[PDB]
Parts: C-alpha cells; structure tokens; sequence
C-alpha cells in the first residue's frame, strides 16, 4: 500500500522523480513556464540536463518526507505550510499540484508496479486541501 | 504438481506465507482494512511484528492442510464449513477468497519457479464454491 509504495520509490528514486516529473510536463506543456530552460527539449535532453535530475530528485526527496509523516494520507499542516511558504513556490496555486498528482497517477496505474494508486490520488486531493488551507491560492 | 507446490510452501511457509499475503494486499489494498494493525505500514515493518508473521503462516498453514486434504483440486465440504464458521470471518464474502487466490495465482506465474499455477487457479474457485455452498455470501 501507500507506505511500503514511499519504500519503493525512495529505492529507485530519481527514475521515479524523473519518470514522473516527464509524466507532468508532458500531459501539461505549459506548465513549464514555471521552469526555466526546460521548454523545447527532449526527455533524454532534460535527463542529461544537470540541474533537471538534481531539482527533480530534491522535490520527490520532499513528497516522499511529507507522505512518510502523513497519517492515512493525510499530510501535516507544517509541511503544507512550508510547501506554501517556500519562495520557489510563490506564483503557484493548488491547481498546479492537482496537475502534478493527476499525472502521477496515472504513472501509477500504468506502471509495472503495484503501486496503490487510489492511495496517492488521496494523498493528492489531502495535500491539495492542506495547502488551501495553509492559504494557497 | 500441485502435490510438490505444496511440499515447496510449507518447506519455507514463513517466507511464501508472507510474500503471497502482500502480494495479496498489493493488488487489492482495499482488503488492508480487514486487518488494522498492519495499516499505514511499511513491508519490513510488517516483519518485525509478532503477529504479522505469526498469523499470516497460521493463515497458510490451514490453506496448506485444507489443500492437502483436497481431491484433484477439490477440497473437503468439512474444510470449507470450517473457513465460514470462524469468527474472524464473520464479515467475508467469497470475493475476499477469490482475491486472494487470484493474487496467489499471479504471485506463482510471475516467480521464477514451476508452481503448478492452473491448479492453484481451480483450485481457489472450487473453494469459492464450496464457500458458498457452505453458506458464505
Ligand atoms: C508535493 C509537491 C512538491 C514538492 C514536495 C516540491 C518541493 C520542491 C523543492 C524541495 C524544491 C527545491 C529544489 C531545488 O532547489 O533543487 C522545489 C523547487 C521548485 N518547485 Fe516545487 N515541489 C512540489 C510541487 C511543485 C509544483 C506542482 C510546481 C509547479 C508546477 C513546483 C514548482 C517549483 C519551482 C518553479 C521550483 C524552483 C525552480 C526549480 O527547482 O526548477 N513545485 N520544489
Ligand atoms: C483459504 C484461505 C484462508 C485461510 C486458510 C484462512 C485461515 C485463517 C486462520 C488460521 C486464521 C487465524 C490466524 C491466527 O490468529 O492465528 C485467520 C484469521 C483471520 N483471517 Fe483468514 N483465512 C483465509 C482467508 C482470508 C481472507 C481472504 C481474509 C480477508 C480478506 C481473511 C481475513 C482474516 C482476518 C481479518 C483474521 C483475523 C486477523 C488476525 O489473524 O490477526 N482470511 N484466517
Ligand atoms: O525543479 C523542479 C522539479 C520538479 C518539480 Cl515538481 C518542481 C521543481
Ligand atoms: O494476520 C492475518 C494475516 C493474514 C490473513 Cl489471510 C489473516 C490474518
């Protein structure tokens, strides 16, 4: 279930920080806008892109701290906050987490693993109530 | 053949008792909730649990005795009544069995060895319906 999917991804995390953070910008292009120097590239020209599998691999290193403190899928507050809080974060709005989610998903249901997939889509829409209310727009 | 899958389980029940359990738990993660001390948790923590190991082999050790006990992959109406009367199972429905069987069988399909899969297959449905004829919505 959820827990042990936390286990498997931090086991191979960067192929699953990449494979899904492609997933994201793929089924939403403009989202990239939020990027800078992803756009016109590749995924094999993203991949060998430096700051692309660090950045990626440091923002699943976080989901994976905020799912293993969740209870029931539930995140805490605090680290709602800090998600909300953080300057790098400060032209988003839920909007662009329930993309990223929805993408992730999907990665989910259509991967050779058993991930628990439902798990993540509440996990998803918790984190997404979380940071409304920790005041996102 | 099914015989020798058998003498193979029970060889190692420990270890198949509790890979076939997770895989279960795997592929259906609804089913966790029928069990909920194992919920919101890891597989090695699971492990390091007195009754997660002690009870899932209990669990298989009657699978094993009642497939045993069986004739061509039928088992005994006696085996059947026992599965149906337990307390623990009061809230079942065979589609609890069928899962579990279906998980055990893609479990053997998908392991490098020679478990006699089909049988393993007939076997669960001809105890899904010995469930029923026992009584079992
Ligand atoms: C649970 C979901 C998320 C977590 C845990 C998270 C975490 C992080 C972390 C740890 C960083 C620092 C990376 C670094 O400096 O190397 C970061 C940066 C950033 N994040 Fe988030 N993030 C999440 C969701 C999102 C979403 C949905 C977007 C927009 C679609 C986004 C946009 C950005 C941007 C623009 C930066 C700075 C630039 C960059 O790293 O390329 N984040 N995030
Ligand atoms: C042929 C298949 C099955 C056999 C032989 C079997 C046998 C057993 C046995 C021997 C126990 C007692 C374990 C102990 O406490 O020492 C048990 C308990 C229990 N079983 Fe079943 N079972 C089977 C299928 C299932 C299924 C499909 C479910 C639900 C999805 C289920 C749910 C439970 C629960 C909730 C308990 C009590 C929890 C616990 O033991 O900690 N069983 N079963
Ligand atoms: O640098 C990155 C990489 C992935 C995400 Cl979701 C956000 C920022
Ligand atoms: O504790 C347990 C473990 C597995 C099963 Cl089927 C029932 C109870």
């Amino acid at each position: 279930g959820f827990k042990q999917d936390i286990a498997t991804i931090r086991g191979d995390l960067r192929t699953y920080a990449q494979d899904i953070f492609l997933a994201f910008l793929n089924k939403y292009p403009d989202e990239r806008r939020y990027f800078k120097n992803y756009v016109g590239k590749s995924d094999q020209e993203l991949k060998s892109m430096a700051k692309f599998g660090d950045h990626t691999e440091k923002v699943f290193n976080l989901m994976m701290e905020v799912a293993d403190r969740a209870t029931d899928c539930v995140p805490l507050a605090s680290d709602a906050n800090t998600l909300v809080q953080m300057k790098q974060h400060s032209s988003l709005t839920t909007g662009n987490f329930e993309k990223l989610f929805v993408a992730l998903v999907e990665y989910m249901r259509a991967s050779g693993q058993s991930f628990d997939s439902q798990s993540w889509d509440r996990f998803g829409k918790n984190l997404v109530s979380a940071l409304s209310s920790a005041g996102m727009k």
